[PDB]
């Protein structure tokens, strides 16, 4: 087989910086869409009032500067690429607790980055029931490095992407849905999204 794969490469990543957004103009925005795909509940530390979960990001975005025609490059119009090589929007769980998969490039400037992530978040037991056998735990999740004036975050679904999720015998998760917010400190506007989660036993 003989691969104009490597010449695509070369062309694509000649003077790429990966520090500088891969906007046209540099008034743009970037919009990067976003939702929280739910492999499994892990362990609900009861005592710590903690919560692990395995998790993929799923993240999609435009790299203005990543576009070709595929009639010049044999008809390709994907391509898979290290998450290391491009520009990334540096998207984070805020409190504290994202593997650096590979990303899928398409000849229009589409990014599709999902990588997986195992996190350790805060929760909380529900005292309105009794027995207490209810937990509201929040994920929250956002642009680490940018701004509202540099990244914007659209949630492409109200519930958390749970279609691969495996039921662990000793928690059920009653609801999980996501809610834009966009608020943080300083004098500048940062948004996020909080996945608020309602776990059941
Ligand atoms: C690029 O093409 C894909 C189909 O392969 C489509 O899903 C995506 O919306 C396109 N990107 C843009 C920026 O239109
Ligand atoms: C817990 O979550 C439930 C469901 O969203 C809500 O009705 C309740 O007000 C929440 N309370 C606390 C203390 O988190």
């Amino acid at each position: 087989i003989a691969e104009n794969e490597d010449a695509l490469l070369r062309h694509l990543f000649q003077g790429y910086q990966k520090w500088v957004r891969p906007v046209l103009h540099s008034n743009d925005t970037i919009k990067v869409y976003f939702g929280l795909k739910i492999s499994q509940l892990v362990d609900v530390d009861e005592k710590n009032q903690l919560m692990t979960t395995n998790v993929w990001l799923k993240q999609e975005w435009t790299d203005h500067k990543l576009r070709w025609n595929p009639d010049d490059y044999g008809g390709i119009h994907s391509i898979k690429v290290p998450s290391e090589s491009l520009w990334l929007p540096d998207i984070v769980l805020f409190e504290n607790a994202s593997l650096m998969t590979k990303v899928i490039v398409k000849s229009n400037g589409t990014v599709v980055w999902t990588p997986p992530a195992s996190y350790k978040s805060s929760c909380t037991m529900d005292v309105t029931y009794f027995p207490f056998d209810r937990q509201n735990c929040s994920m929250k999740f956002g642009s680490w490095t940018y701004d509202g004036t540099m990244v914007d975050l659209i949630l492409i679904n109200e519930n958390v992407d749970r279609k691969d999720f495996f039921d662990n015998g000793e928690w059920e998760i009653l609801n999980a849905k996501g809610m834009k917010g966009n608020r943080r400190d300083g004098v500048y506007s940062y948004p996020f999204i909080t996945y608020s989660f309602v776990l059941r036993r």
